[PDB]
């Protein structure tokens, strides 16, 4: 019953329809993204890794409605604890596996941060998060294999906050692209 995109190209086309409006059905988007069968032949042009940290690779600008990007996690690479600047955020596995740890939001008080949930995203699985759901950290589970994920943010955003697990203090972080449309960006 779920519309199954047969290619990354089909999926992008479907996403343009699902975000053409002002409403967006989260479970519907989640199911269609999950239904797409990851095919490395179709997204290898975006799979540009860096030795020391993960990379963000823009695939499609979604007519200003959303950003679609591919994130490449080297061996052992992970993110900090961050928020998502009041946007919808979908992340689907394209290769390997990521461990998502959901964190609760900190008070004004300084305290160790509390884990709310911990899981591994399976092959082709699509997960969903926004700021009302919680904060999270994402990491490659493997020290011998990469992980690759497909992320969709609506509306688009280029700033977020990173959180110190020990205190809950946060810092604003401007997010950058490693590449856009298969083309490396100036200055990593
Ligand atoms: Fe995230």
């Amino acid at each position: 019953e779920v519309l199954k995109p047969r290619t990354l190209a089909d999926l992008i086309r479907i996403l343009h329809q699902l975000f053409a409006g002002d409403e967006v059905n989260v479970e519907e988007v989640q199911a269609i993204m999950e239904a797409y069968e990851s095919d490395p032949t179709e997204w290898a042009m975006y799979a540009k890794f860096d030795q020391y940290r993960y990379t963000r690779n823009l695939v499609d600008q979604g007519n200003g409605k959303f950003n679609l990007m591919i994130l490449c996690w080297g061996e052992g690479h992970g993110s900090s604890i961050h928020d998502h600047t009041n946007s919808h955020c979908f992340l689907k596995m394209l290769q390997g596996n990521l461990k998502e740890t959901l964190f609760a939001w900190p008070d004004k008080k300084s305290n160790e941060m509390v884990k709310k949930s911990e899981r591994v995203l399976r092959e082709n699985q699509c997960a969903y998060i926004n700021d009302s759901v919680g904060l999270h950290r994402v990491e490659n589970i493997s020290h011998t294999e990469p992980a690759v994920s497909l992320h969709l943010y609506s509306p688009p955003f280029d700033t977020c906050h990173a959180f110190d697990q020990r205190t809950g203090h946060k810092n604003k972080v401007t997010m950058t692209f490693h590449s856009k449309f298969g083309i490396r960006t100036p200055n990593a």
